């Protein structure tokens, strides 16, 4: 069941007990969770942004635990408005969140916000960094240690343009696809990368392999091409929520996206075992992450 309808049209809406385990049943099975009423307003002072010239460089980017805007130049006032867009993002989802997934409690913690105002379907980029080519999330100059990549998205686009997704396969399906094109990493490279600064952290084996899975899988064109897939059109004024270091996706088309992430702990989930982290575990029969807590 790939995606996954609800009704809820406000972002403080209360949810019945049902509709919170329908979204976590849901959301850790690797559906997309989709909200076709619950949009995100801008104030008339904000309607400016739609543009995409405020791109400088990295996609627009607001940290709400640091209060920092990052990837925009301008006059303070223009930043000041544009922080407060992206602040109100954080706030309105992070509230929603803690509505839908008490489960999580306080395990959910909020990362970068971004505004995505170039269109989609201009871009052209390599194959690894293609975004119309089916992935999960795996950015080699941030490793997660295993955490989970969570992620709320709003299509804000103001003349009622839709942004056409593609949602493949299980994560379980995707592994085992590539499973015979995995490699171990060579020795020292990943302690090496750490200490010239290329990645944020130590690129732990998980993080390695889920690399290996986003890029091999991006090059594999048969299996971009065949492999099970459906395409959904999102419209102007939904929202959406996803695993998407879980969830297969491919976007091919839209303009003017709000996107905000969380990390989640593996052993806050409902059902671990689902989680990319434990399915890599499994298939590999090793521990990838060293830093893992030990249980008794």
């Amino acid at each position: 069941q790939p995606i996954i309808q609800f009704d809820a049209e406000s972002w403080e809406a209360e949810f019945t007990q049902e509709i919170q385990d329908k979204a976590i049943e849901g959301l850790e099975s690797g559906s997309v969770l989709f909200f076709p009423k619950l949009n995100f307003p801008l104030l008339t002072e904000e309607l400016k942004f739609l543009d995409p010239t405020w791109v400088s460089g990295k996609n627009i980017s607001y940290d709400p635990r640091s209060a920092t805007l990052k990837g925009v130049e301008g006059k303070s006032e223009d930043l000041r408005l544009l922080s407060g867009l992206l602040k109100r993002y954080a706030e309105k989802t992070a509230a929603f969140l803690h509505l839908l997934f008490p489960f999580y409690g306080s395990s959910l913690k909020i990362a970068r916000t971004s505004f995505r105002p170039v269109e989609i379907s201009g871009r052209a980029t390599s194959a690894r960094k293609d975004d119309t080519r089916l992935h999960v999330d795996a950015f080699p100059s941030s490793p997660t240690g295993g955490e989970r990549i969570l992620r709320v998205f709003s299509n804000i686009n103001p003349q009622g343009k839709p942004r056409s997704w593609r949602i493949g396969e299980p994560f379980q399906n995707y592994l085992n696809h590539l499973l015979p094109q995995l490699s171990p990493p060579a020795p020292g490279k990943r302690f090496l990368l750490y200490l010239f600064g290329i990645t944020k952290g130590y690129r732990s084996l998980y993080d390695h392999y889920m690399l290996e899975l986003h890029d091999k899988g991006k090059l594999d064109l048969e299996y971009q091409k065949n492999s099970p897939q459906v395409a959904f059109d999102f419209p102007a004024g939904s929202t959406w929520i996803v695993f998407t270091d879980q969830v297969l996706h491919a976007v091919d088309k839209g303009q003017f996206l709000l996107e905000q992430t969380f990390h989640l702990k593996v052993n806050a989930l409902k059902h671990p075992e689902k989680s990319p982290l434990k399915l890599l575990e499994t298939a590999l029969n090793k521990k990838l992450v060293s830093s893992e807590s030990f249980k008794l």
